[PDB]
């Protein structure tokens, strides 16, 4: 269906939902909490979702965001990511499961509906994942089906960084190109059946998690989605 | 092979090469020329190339740029490319032919060795494409693989416009990002093997051609290729 909305900056949050530890802070989504002295509160998640839901049968779409990590240590956790699920979906685990997924469940594509762009700060064991910082794409499981390395001078550069995902709902294909200034690119392609895996209507969004001495921070957003008919 | 260029604008061309009827105008690339009166002259073509050549194997890559299309009348023809071929690929024929093909071999896949991302202005009946304007994915053919509408409102704009185009070399995506401000987005991808058409060496760059009443100008562009090792 088609859906378009634009935020230049988060002066106003209407028509965004607000979940777990997320909220409005000068004029940026703040995905994950921070206490009175400004520190990173650990082991909490958090979403910020458009309210209005879309269908995805027949249709392609093209966002773009641009966001800030403030990390206060050389050992940030856990990242944030772009997502689109169900529009009953709730904040799941905190730490490396970013929001999105739950242990018992988080490898088992068959336990999930959740497709997301994961930028990925902190290198988990209990699962299989690069041992370096990386961007993946996630289809129904925490293990990434295509990541690639993230590279350290980005990860901690201050910078505001932009993203930019679209999905063509003719060939199937979701990618990602991320930007940094006077920085690294990054770009990542996958086929997927979008309308297969959702039937129904889905909401997209954000989801951060800690982890600890991280804060994620969305600058602004814009969305656009056509008919392919 | 690694290569990173960027030119926010066009007050430097120093590593620009210039072929046909392109060249270096109020500070964009002008691909296609004008007479003294600034009327653009029928049945030219131009390239403006990244003057040095770059391998294709085991690469990823991603570049933008903005351009600007100024029609003087409501049948503009024809539009222009960003294209990859091998490093002696020369202007080609004027019109329809985007200056990327030779009538003889148009349609002819197994003739040509070019790849293009195409923001078609005239809709020709001598082979196959749609009943309107459009933008396209060309693979060794001017009958592009996966092409979709390009809206007129867009196209008569006169805004500075913005592509995205990148290159999963893991995948062997290819995808093209196009966004208007405060106009359309449009999003196109398809699977082709890079490495495979282009053993080689190839330059990137760009090609326009007319037709008629139309100019077609680059305004800013920047590429970074990686190693997918
Ligand atoms: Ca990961
Ligand atoms: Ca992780
Ligand atoms: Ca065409
Ligand atoms: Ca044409």
């Amino acid at each position: 269906s088609e859906l378009s909305f634009n935020y230049p900056n988060f002066q106003s949050v209407e028509d965004i939902t607000f979940q777990g530890g997320a909220s409005p802070r000068n004029e940026t989504l703040q995905l994950t909490p921070t206490d009175s002295n400004g520190i990173p509160i650990r082991q909490r998640a958090g979403h910020a979702v458009y309210s209005q839901p879309f269908q995805l049968r027949d249709t392609s779409f093209y966002t773009t965001f641009t966001f800030v990590i403030r990390t206060t240590s050389n050992s940030p956790a856990d990242g944030f990511a772009i997502f689109i699920a169900p529009p009953d979906f709730p904040v799941k685990r905190y730490g490396g499961y970013l929001g999105l997924f739950e242990p018992n469940t988080a490898t088992n594509t068959s336990a999930n509906k959740v497709v997301a762009v994961e930028f990925d700060t902190w290198v988990n064991t209990e699962w299989k994942e690069p041992r370096y910082r990386h961007i993946g794409i996630d289809v129904n499981s925490i293990v990434s089906v295509r990541v690639t390395r993230w590279q350290d001078k980005d990860v901690f550069s201050r910078s505001i960084a932009t993203a930019h995902v679209g999905y063509d709902g003719i060939s199937k294909i979701l990618t990602a190109f991320v930007t940094y200034p006077d920085g690294g690119n990054y770009v990542l392609s996958h086929v997927v059946d979008l309308a297969e895996i959702f039937p129904g209507d889905v909401r997209i969004g954000f989801s951060g998690a800690t982890g600890q001495y991280e804060t994620q921070y969305i600058h602004s957003w814009s969305f656009s989605s056509t008919s392919t008919n």
